[PDB]
């Protein structure tokens, strides 16, 4: 019974991509609407240090309860797993809010990983908080993306792996079966292909009725995926799920938004889209 939200943020290091508007957009997603009265939230690609700690508290008053960015520090954690490695170029971008307390949090590195993953610290973040009394786990995570550059169909290859580490995690838990596990974020799986199929089985989840868009990632309505591949090809990538051996919601369903911002400013350059994501809900009906 909960009101989630993920997000892909896009907020790659100011440092080695200095301009994108990381910090300007924090702000735009920190005053929309759609991360405003809901349960959880879940961050990706909240890599940037400096504009994610202003994403975190723009929305600090709203969900008062936080956990760190995944893979950025060994210490703010209840127990931290998997290759988490303090020689690495960047975090897993993945954070978790919450309007209600967190009484737990563990960060899981993954152990595969190639490209510019392989330079990051990119794994999930696990969650348990409780709401009325009631214990509900929250996972996010945010798997190895299509590199052009790595392997063949390694890719795909590892975010198998990667997800098993996920399903693996949550049956070495023992969480009680009457108890809901949500499992969300950037999958990099696009909706209804073989691939898909596959990660359905080895998140060991349910598939979700779908609302609104059936784009998450749209270069033909998202400034920012328009101006990076104008090429198109449209695709579905951001999910949250619920374990399929556990608590089940009623009529769980992912909803598309396509909220947008006033139109921004980045050297002159315009755009209008709080980032080349578009957000998700969650909801039971």
């Amino acid at each position: 019974d909960l009101k989630l939200v993920s997000h892909n943020v896009y907020m790659l290091s100011t440092v080695l991509y200095p301009n994108w508007g990381q910090y300007k957009r924090a702000d735009l997603i920190g005053q929309s609407s759609y991360i405003k009265n809901n349960d959880v939230v879940i961050f990706n690609e909240a890599f940037d240090n400096g504009a994610s700690d202003k994403l975190l508290s723009n929305v600090k008053k709203e969900y008062p309860y936080q956990t760190p960015v995944l893979g950025r520090s060994q210490s703010g954690w209840d127990k931290t797993e998997g290759s988490y490695s303090s020689t690495v170029a960047e975090d897993g971008g993945v954070a978790i809010v919450s309007k209600y307390p967190i009484k737990e949090k563990i960060q899981h590195v993954f152990k595969s990983g190639c490209g510019f993953d392989n330079d990051s610290n990119k794994g999930f973040v696990y969650t348990k908080i409780e709401k009325n009394g009631k214990n509900v786990h929250v996972i996010g995570t945010h798997t190895q993306s299509e590199d052009s550059r790595c392997g063949a169909g390694h890719d795909r290859k590892i975010r198998a792996e990667q997800m098993k580490e996920i399903s693996d995690f949550v049956k070495k838990k023992n969480i009680p079966k009457d108890e809901t596990v949500y499992i969300g974020g950037d999958l990099n799986v696009n909706k209804g292909t073989p691939e898909f199929k596959d990660m359905l089985k080895n998140l060991n989840v349910n598939d979700v009725l779908y609302a609104g868009h059936n784009s998450t990632w749209d270069p033909q309505s998202n400034s920012i995926a328009k101006y990076n591949y104008p090429n198109g090809k449209p695709e579905h990538l951001d999910y949250i799920f619920t374990d399929k051996d556990h608590k089940q919601p009623k009529q769980l369903v992912n909803e598309v938004v396509t909220e947008k911002p006033k139109p921004w400013d980045v050297d002159g350059y315009v755009y209008n889209d709080f980032s080349d994501h578009y957000p998700i809900k969650a909801y039971s009906k």
